[PDB]
């Protein structure tokens, strides 16, 4: 009863549970399949993908070019040397040219509207590869690794505990469609957006599910079942960067901060990391999921472009969510 | 009766009309058995190919990426930082590497001297992806489009508005021997290369077809079926460049620029496409095949590729030309 | 009764002359399928290779890409502004993530102790694609042509002219392995690694195989079967880096070195070469195996990931070697 080939996958808001749930199964069937049973599917043969990147990338270039090619597809590597965008061309040919040339794109770019647009013009799916807003990908292989350790995701409490950024906003649109709860520390003056945050709250309301707001690193790690963190410090090359590392005093996350948490706590962590947002103890810890979490980075991505492109129906028995 | 395996692309000038007509056929069959019967042809597979490129792109490269990954060949690309050409090695070296570990080079370079070069020295295929003097692939692409728009191409009266660069050469090159007839307008000092100009009128006398040279615009538009343009400012950043934005005056298509044309006209612009050479209305108007003929860049190349490494013949019933 | 299945490639001190007769004779097997049969053998389909460069290469990049591809699985090319190796994460990171997405890393790092530290925590092969110390696919290459030469290896004597650099380590872990003599040249102070030096002779020793060392250019060519050189001057910009012109002088390979080797002898270099190495006679020679040299860089390369990853075994007769 889940139709999602052709459709844009710009920000899990417009994505119900429902179709989230579907395409982690579909991740779970890909991974079942491939990995353990060792099958050769070509789901994507005669198919091409765009990966346009603004930005560096190992995690989402990696996970997505080697799992696109797995299935039979051409991945397309694309950066702003390669492309004209914002150079010498406009962004409706740009959408239109890719539209003709290639099955989808996956962009990682600085603005969310500029997705926004080339979505408005392109004729063929946008996958969003990180942008200022969202990284919904990312949260993909998040809760398919919960899902992996806990059985199940309805009950779970995530305790954010970083900067008011695109992966918080991400599990904002998403937590509470699983019945989980979310509990969120940033420091003052890093808050998550406005109206992203205003519907989250409408989100838990809907769905029966706690949503906590603090600028508390301790009082949001509370009896949290997974703690999540993110690196804080600005790229932003400079000695005037240290608000940063002055505004988010105490919220590097470390056996301390588990005490709080509940007893059968895990930490997950996008990567890379530095020694800033978490420590060695926490995050090499047995209690650490972050490796399994960057792996499902390639099943989910796959997972993402069988359903936007393709019929496929999955083989494996529906998980439990 | 047309045998081109295992000749290299290096110009539209020693190709007769009969085997232009074969690529442009070649062209059309792959992109009905692929796109219309949605057939999947792996005729590369086990091939590999070069892409050397000096300078930038999108359309060259998405097209030729693409397309050669989906007869399941595998493209190779490569930039200036890759190769060693210029800086560690000879051009006598690198033709006798690359034609052992490839199959065909697609080359876009400054120089058309050192096309010939790579070839004389190379064992496998030199296609030309763009040169100073000549870039024959865009014109197989638009060429198909004007066969896909008008049924054939016999009788046409292309109109040339802009600078006496690269496509004017190719199309100078080709037009007659389609019996197309050529009207071109450059400014004064940016006269198409005289040897090939010289070399298009014999063509023209072959074929008895028309050949007009002028500096006017309008003139060149009159009574033509095609109106054909390309960005003239050059990418040489200088306030002192103002000299093309000065010879230039005139020569923006616009739809006054149509009141003087045939009333079947359409617009053509290999892009990417700056508001200097055309206005919005032409661009954008139902007369304008810009986005057709960037379509067709790939199904162009992909033809290419085909008819100089296999002994791939139609499906399709022979277009009429 | 050779395994080298998920082992890694770091270096050929740890490989027995067996095993790497194994690799060789894998590369003549699969070059005579492919080349010579025309066959299509997708003995890689379903896997990816993570191919990280820290600096240039064609030769590495160009053999590994097509040949990766030509088996049925897909290269990935990285470099320093993909990876954040160095910049934003450690290297036990780096190995857990690519371990998860890759079924083999081929890298070229400045450092060999990097590909120590990367193979100590990837549990998937990495191959030497050439470090400070060693370049052993170059010595793969380098053996299958004089192979393919002289019909078998063994008593052949190799002459060594150039500087003490990674070929030579390389040389000189495999040589006495195949039991080939090695007479090595060297100005002084460019002397090979004292560690590398101080295993050849043992190796030497154990297979009754000679090991000169000179720092005579004519002492090393005298009567030697294969000369061997290799460029000898730094890319370190530097009107003082003279250095090396000024140590290096009667280096150059030519005729009159040629006058004091065996009368069969032949000529490697692995490119790029310089005008300094070797003159136009004799690398243009007949004698000259360069071309066919670079060529085996291919199938080389091929044989070792289909020996790391598959179960493949051979078709063809052992050669003798």
């Amino acid at each position: 009863k889940v139709q999602l080939k052709g459709r844009d996958l710009l920000t899990l808001k417009n994505f119900t549970g429902e179709e989230i749930k579907y395409m982690l199964w579909l991740s779970a069937d890909l991974k079942f399949r491939i990995k353990q049973k060792g099958e050769y599917l070509p789901l994507l043969q005669g198919k091409s993908l765009g990966m346009i990147f603004e930005k560096r990338s190992t995690r989402t270039r990696l996970s997505t070019e080697t799992g696109f090619a797995l299935l039979g597809g051409h991945p397309c590597f694309l950066t702003t040397q390669d492309i004209h965008l914002g150079v010498n061309e406009s962004l409706t040919d740009t959408a239109r040219v890719l539209s003709s040339m290639a099955d989808a794109v996956l962009a990682r770019v600085y603005k969310q509207s500029d997705l926004d647009t080339l979505a408005k013009e392109a004729s063929i799916p946008i996958i969003n590869g990180l942008s200022d807003l969202y990284h919904p990908i990312q949260i993909l292989a998040d809760y398919l690794t919960l899902q992996e350790h806990y059985s199940s995701l309805k009950g779970l409490t995530l305790s954010w505990i970083g900067d008011g950024n695109n992966i918080l906003h991400s599990i904002m649109m998403s937590a509470a469609k699983f019945g989980m709860h979310l509990q969120a520390a940033t420091p003052k003056g890093y808050e998550p957006d406005a109206s992203v945050t205003k519907l989250a709250e409408q989100y838990a309301k809907e769905n029966g599910t706690k949503l906590l707001l603090t600028n508390d690193p301790l009082e949001a790690a509370h009896g949290g079942n997974v703690l999540i963190t993110d690196t804080w410090i600005s790229m932003g090359r400079e000695e005037e960067k240290k608000k940063r590392l002055q505004a988010f005093q105490g919220y590097q996350v470390t056996m301390k901060t588990a005490k709080v948490a509940a007893s059968d706590w895990t930490f997950l962590h996008c990567l890379p990391r530095k020694p800033e947002e978490v420590d060695d103890e926490v995050f090499y810890s047995p209690r650490s999921l972050v490796f399994p979490e960057a792996e499902n980075r390639k099943w989910t991505i796959m997972a993402v472009m069988v359903s936007l492109l393709t019929d496929y129906s999955p083989q494996l028995q529906k998980p439990k969510f």
